[PDB]
DNA sequence: AGCTGCCAAGCACCAG
DNA sequence: CTGGTGCATGGCAGCT
């Protein structure tokens, strides 16, 4: 009668579509929780037993197979932002101290919690207000002292200088709240969470949210991983590899040595792609199975598949023996064999065990001698009762007699009605049905004790011998994790080498001065979805050629050449081969892309006001080591104010900063900077006006544009001949003051 | 792979396949026993759509048949899932009595559930219409028809071209759309939910004419006005054929067809309807729309009427004026009426289920309850001195006699279904009471028997009980079962009990049961006889429910007009809009900060207004509130202003920015082609260019065409100052702007419309504000100056 | 104050 | 031939 989640669940049924009285049936509860937790709801239920949150789940039902699922904690100190991100499924722990708001944007974009944690002291709500899975936390939780002790307790030693996170408090606070929230939901220790690291910005190539979205790295603009760079590159054969590949794409790195290693790896492995993958496909999501082992929730089929992986190691060892590559061999060693455990599990568990342990049938016969005997006793008792059925049927002549069973009455003999009158004298009746009568006899109950007590003693030992396995395997968890790390990395590398082969990517060769030198380069995502031949394009950007002014019609052609550039760098500085014939590329410290739509529109500020704020970010932070992409800025204001701003912008980018820029514009006036400035040149996109359409060429020729194709499109859109004729007049007369 | 000849299938499957063959594409619920079965693909597909298990049904030879199914009583929930996923289901039943059947009992498909023909409450949304529509492209134009099966509203139009057809579908939003196989222009239709590809022969004109006429019961269709709409009549032909084939009873509530023709309403293209946020916001939701502000109606059938009215503003003066002098007249009575109207409820659809002979007892319950409010409203509306309100009151009626019948026939507050008894109240039928006497007189007698026997035996635990299988029994705990009389014939056994029968008990079981069942079948006759009595007054009852709906809307609008402070607009001869203190009807309510009122003055002399200012400055709101004030005026409503004076309007255009290109250029082309001097046109960006003065040259030429030739009333907002040069060159084009001021370090917006073009575009000030380095802002200021030296 | 498995009813199966 | 059984999902009696 009283209360419940009914009122707050009519809320979430309103937003999953199942209906103050809405609900879910029992048989699909795990699938329905799978989508509330999906969109971030801290559930725990009863028509309390179990507790589940969106940031702390390990059940492979409730997690999306191919993507990370992080729990994170944020707070805005008087000085700066403190932030931490845990992967409850791998024990991958991150900690960070963003300085400015723009850094705290770029993290939240890259990382993307399914369950955020935040404090009252936090006043910059515009950063996280419209976020999935928001939870609110007190003062005490963000603590610095209990944190250290609780952290150092979790990990190992009496200090965190080994992890390198010691003299950075704002991050330790986040971490402190996070771990203590995560152990709470679990109500069990977390041995897999054995370390923690802090990314140092200065290492990775820095990409802000707007840049990270506009490139569509893991996520397209609409919301999916459809039609995105991941989609085209992720041909990995294990889920843990898929995850790793994505984390890699968002974290391109500047240590050109760490890259060169990955390039020589992709090289050596390029031939073994054929039969290195069908083996690796069978390693499965070991990284997550191992997490269910740490949390002691790993089901029979988790251990069965863990074993199946162990079978693939000597084969992978044997294949990677051939590979003449120092770093590939490091990964061969790190993959390990664990042959003793392979044997333990083969002996300890049958072919294909059931979904759950609850009802026995998991531990294979031979492993433990006690358990075998009990089964034979229980098969022993099962035997006589089958005999008894036959014994009794032919003895009485009643062909419809049956020995049956349920928890209500235990074992029972069942004659049908009509034949029921011929029931033996000693047959104690017990239960009449529409067309049957059920009896018991002294012997039956005697053997019923036999079957049940036998089963019960074997079934309760299965669970001991099972829980034992964990105490036998968990000591190695250390190495086991580094195996599934090494494996997931093979998946990724062996993929990045196959992709390079069957998409004809070249190997970029880095230079020490800033500059890009693409030769027949393409947008890695478009050249696949497009079913017409992709027109490749060149690019040269020495510091003698610092900025290209791109004029002529946009229509996607411009904002591709630009976007394909940023991706050929991204892909370079991630070690992967790149979609081109040759690519020499210099160091890049930051990638900026102010390209495409958007527009807010939630904050009442407009497109333009957005574009400028994005352009403000660029000008303030862009170094001579940065790539800068600027789709036709200056639209949506008076022709003069926008030309002045595009001029003023190009001026400061072409001189004060010097950054490697592609500057798209419609303004013809801007095509005079090659005459007024050092190191700035003109390129344009053509169109051909064939038949009854205009073909928007995507080929980048040199020089400014000598034609504007606006009126031309108007004619094709149905705009009356008379008006375009009158437009043409006014164009001519506006252009011949300029 | 097996050859399956007809004669090889088991007798059951033969009856299935000739039935499924009649419905090859849609799912088929095959009533078999207490379940509705599905088979083969129907079973696999149905298993996935419903989360029900797939299974086998055994065969002698050959592979077993796939099967899924659900119990006949759980049927609705599952129909609900399927209909809300756009699937149709054919509901097939058992006709004959299987006891008198040696072979398979006769089985017929009795109705078909489809997303466009649903009429039961549990499957429809209350505050929203759910229409079925048919679409047909001729050698010359289009034919489109709509039906509201749960109210009978059956309309017909013949859209001129691709773009109007686009308007209509956007507006009506049918939940199921019947198109001919040879439909030429498919980008109009594909994607849409509940599509239904119909064979060309279903759009035959003669069949349509003859079949519409049979249904309406007239010789020709001249009184309806649709005798000269061939194309329309066709789509209506197919829309009707479908309706009958889905329902499979007669449809007496579908009694009339009227025709929509564009001249009778302000036409509004897809973009316009979506941009004005009339019933759906810019981001899909129903929140912060014109209707969220206006709909405070108290019944669902009113909400839906208002929502329709909002989308089809009438141009006929008399209706408008009548509506006005009603809204005014009813200003004070908007507390006396409303809560009494609330209790009338969704009578519209209740009468639909009555038309279909499908109404549940509680539908009658709520129908009675609604009738009881009619003398309480009649006595209220008499007082009001309003010529139309009396006409509506006359229309509303009383149904003194029928309110009576429902008080005598049915109980206080009945169960959900008739199915198993308890609906018809005492004294309505003596024979039902005779059989209920026998029932009650046998039950209490059996309880006397309980006591009678407990003495006769002394056994204290003796009970009398009833179980569905065995029936009436005498229960003795096993602890005393031995002490049971020799009279007692043991019938059922349990673990701690033993149940018996005696020929007295079984004699009175057979009387209580036989008499209970005679009551049931009699209630079921009595209940299905109510329809026979009420149906004769369907027409009168329908137009009453209509009058209650319209009143619900008008009463609401009156209250709205008071609560939110609107004024009555007046209409003029010439085109024009003269607004005094014109505020945005939705944006004024969502704000906390008092909404700045703002005038407007458009006439044939002053027909275009170039709106300068900066973005964020309030430019769009101004344009939008202009169209919204116009639309409300033209549904008869009061207006969010002080004094609004408005000329005849035929269309309202919207070219407000953001594509998804080429789009914006077409929507512009659409305006230039179809705009007359009675239309209102609101534009943000007519289309971008690819060079500096490229696209700007279009805007100029277009403004010129709208001003010189079309002479539409235009509101053109723009940042391009080259266009504030237009009032100098062009006749009847003026300059206005939204005021903003820089107080040094930041910038504020006045939201007030001033004459003359803005002092400057604040492009640079906004960039500065956005964070662009002072450093660079300065540079731009210098480059500006030199541009204005030659300008 | 839950859970378990009989049963609903048509028709086909199939073991005696 | 006769008398048993299978087979969807839901409801309730018969048991803790
Ligand atoms: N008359 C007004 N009074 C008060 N606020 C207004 C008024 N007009 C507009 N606003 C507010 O100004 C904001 C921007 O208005 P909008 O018309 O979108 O500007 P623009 O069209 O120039 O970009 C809106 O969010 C609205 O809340
Ligand atoms: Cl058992
Ligand atoms: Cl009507
Ligand atoms: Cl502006």
């Amino acid at each position: 009668f009283y209360e419940l989640f009914y009122d707050d669940a009519k809320r979430a049924s309103q937003l999953l579509d199942i209906s103050p009285m809405a609900g879910i049936p029992y048989h699909a509860v795990e699938n329905y929780l799978a989508k509330l937790v999906n969109q971030g709801e801290s559930v725990a239920i009863c028509e309390v037993v179990r507790i589940v949150t969106p940031g702390t789940i390990s059940d492979e039902a409730l997690l999306q197979e191919r993507q990370d699922n992080l729990l994170a904690a944020i707070w805005q100190d008087s000085k700066g932002f403190g932030y931490a991100t845990l992967d409850i499924s791998s024990g991958r722990f991150r900690l960070s101290e963003p300085a400015d708001r723009e850094t705290m944007a770029a993290e939240l974009q890259r990382t993307n919690p399914a369950e955020l944690l935040y404090a009252e002291d936090f006043a910059e709500m515009s950063l996280i207000e419209g976020r999935r899975g928001l939870r609110r936390r007190p003062l005490w939780e963000f603590e610095i002292d209990t944190a250290r002790q609780q952290l150092n307790l979790q990990f190992g030693t009496r200090d965190l200088v080994g992890f390198g996170v010691e003299n950075a408090p704002r991050g330790l606070c986040a971490a402190g709240c996070l771990l203590q929230y995560a152990k709470d939901t679990q109500r069990t220790t977390l041995p897999h969470i054995r370390s923690i690291t802090m990314e140092r910005e200065q290492d990775s190539i820095i990409m802000d949210a707007a840049t990270r979205r506009n490139l569509e790295i893991t996520q397209n603009l609409a919301g999916g991983a459809e039609n995105t760079l991941a989609s085209v590159l992720d041909c990995t054969v294990t889920p843990m590899g898929s995850r790793m590949l994505k984390r890699w794409l968002h974290m391109p790195v500047r240590d050109t040595r760490v890259l060169l290693e990955r390039q020589q790896t992709i090289g050596a492995l390029q031939d073994f792609t054929a039969g290195l993958q069908p083996v690796l496909r069978q390693v499965g999501d070991l990284e997550r199975i191992l997490a269910r082992l740490a949390l002691r929730t790993a089901r029979p089929r988790d251990l069965a598949r863990m074993r199946h992986a162990f079978q693939q190691l000597p084969e992978l060892r044997a294949q990677l023996e051939t590979v003449d590559s120092a770093p590939v061999q490091a990964l061969r060693e790190k993959m390990g064999e664990f042959a003793e455990l392979r044997d333990l599990l083969e002996r300890a568990i049958i072919d294909t065990p059931p979904v759950l342990v609850r009802d026995g049938g998991v531990i294979a016969s031979g492993y433990n001698e006690e358990l075998d005997e009990w089964r034979a006793l229980a098969d022993g008792a099962t035997d006589y009762l089958e005999r008894l059925e036959v014994r009794e049927r032919e003895r009485t002549g009643l062909d419809t007699l049956k020995v049956g069973f349920n928890a209500v009455h235990g074992y029972y003999i069942q004659i049908s009605r009509g034949q029921s009158h011929l029931a033996p004298i000693n047959y104690m009746r017990r239960q009449t049905l529409k067309n049957a009568e059920r009896y018991i006899i002294p012997e039956l109950k005697e053997y019923e004790d036999k079957v049940l007590t036998s089963k019960g003693k074997a079934l309760a030992l299965e669970k001991q011998l099972y829980e034992e396995l964990f105490d036998l395997l968990l000591p190695h968890l250390e190495a086991l994790q580094q195996s599934a790390s090494a494996l997931a990395e093979l998946d990724v590398l062996v993929n990045l080498a196959e992709r390079a082969y069957t998409l004809n990517y070249t190997c970029p060769t880095f230079i020490d001065k800033p500059g890009i030198r693409i030769t027949e380069g393409r947008h890695p995502v478009v050249e696949q979805v497009l079913n017409e031949p992709f027109i490749a394009n060149p690019l040269n950007l020495s510091p003698q050629r610092r900025m290209l002014i791109i004029t002529g019609p946009n229509m996607g052609g411009k904002s591709t050449y630009m976007r394909q550039t940023a991706l050929i760098a991204l892909m370079a500085y991630i070690g992967s081969y790149v979609p081109a014939q040759k690519v020499e590329i210099g160091p890049i410290d930051r990638i900026f892309t102010r390209v495409g739509a958007a527009d807010d529109l939630a904050s009442g500020r407009s497109t333009f006001m957005v574009e400028m704020t994005e352009t403000a970010n660029i000008l303030h932070n862009a170094t001579e080591y940065s790539l800068v992409l600027m789709d036709e800025i200056g639209r949506g204001t008076s022709t003069y104010d926008g030309l002045s701003l595009a001029w003023a912008c190009a001026e400061n980018l072409a001189n004060k900063i010097k950054a490697l820029t592609l500057f798209a514009t419609h303004y013809f006036e801007l095509t005079q900077l090659p005459e007024k400035m050092e190191g700035v040149a003109n390129v344009h996109l053509d169109a051909l006006e064939h038949g009854d359409t205009i073909a928007f060429m995507h080929s980048v020729q040199d020089g400014a544009a000598s034609k504007s194709y606006g009126l031309a499109v108007a004619a094709l859109a149905g705009v009356p001949k008379e008006v375009i004729k009158r437009a043409r007049q006014k164009l001519r007369e506006l252009e011949s003051i300029s």
